[PDB]
């Protein structure tokens, strides 16, 4: 129902403390749709290219509050040769509102390519 | 010209298992190196799913480098509204005789009340 985050520049941290920050633009062409704009900063342990900003891209969807985003995993600081996309749903039902997501993280080890999947949880850091 | 290179050159239009349509577009990112802006169409035409047979706009990232893409839509244009998005994410795979976009998915929708997020995989190849 929410239109804070429509107009705003907020946060959400996730389980392994990365944060996400999202801006939203009405889309020309998709009623209720909007283009994600904003910026990831990774602090998962275990991953290449902590702790500097990339951009993020993706669309949002305002009727349902569904959303996907990716970032391609270079940026001035590092290049993890990488990417990884988003796909979820936001709950303003508690007093914290959460972000719920799967994602997949496309990445090469030598010539050979792999796709990983996992889950991300993120609430607003307010 | 190499296929790295014919991806970029124009639009191409990428066909998966069931019958559905990704047409590309690139451009490059402002701020990120070896990095393009994707934007374009995608005709969906998955069997039990709904938004088939109209033009849904996608958007997403590709990394040059390796040839890597992530891309989404949201399942709402003038034809049909299915208050759903897609996120897909994989490689395209220039080592076999034709090429091949190797990609899993996730589909986040509403069932009523309840929320959910499926998950799949498509291979698409050139049209
Ligand atoms: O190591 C890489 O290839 C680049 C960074 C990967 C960070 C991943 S993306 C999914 C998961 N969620 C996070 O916040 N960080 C990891
Ligand atoms: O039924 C919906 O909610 C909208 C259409 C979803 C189509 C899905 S997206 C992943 C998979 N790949 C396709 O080309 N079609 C299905």
């Amino acid at each position: 129902p929410d239109m804070k985050l429509l107009a705003g520049a907020s946060n959400w941290v996730n389980q392994s403390g990365s944060v996400a920050q999202f801006v939203f633009t009405p889309s020309p062409t998709q009623p209720q749709t909007y283009e994600v704009s904003g910026n990831y900063i990774n602090n998962a342990q275990g991953t290449g290219c902590k702790g500097t900003p990339y951009p993020l891209s993706g669309a949002y969807y305002s009727g349902n509050q569904i959303i996907s985003f990716s970032v391609v995993w270079s940026n001035a600081s590092a290049n993890c040769q990488s990417a990884t996309g988003w796909t979820g749903y936001f709950d303003f039902s508690g007093s914290q509102a959460v972000l719920k997501t799967d994602w997949n993280l496309a990445f090469y080890s030598g010539s050979t390519p792999a796709i990983q999947q996992g889950q991300d949880d993120f609430m607003q850091s307010v």
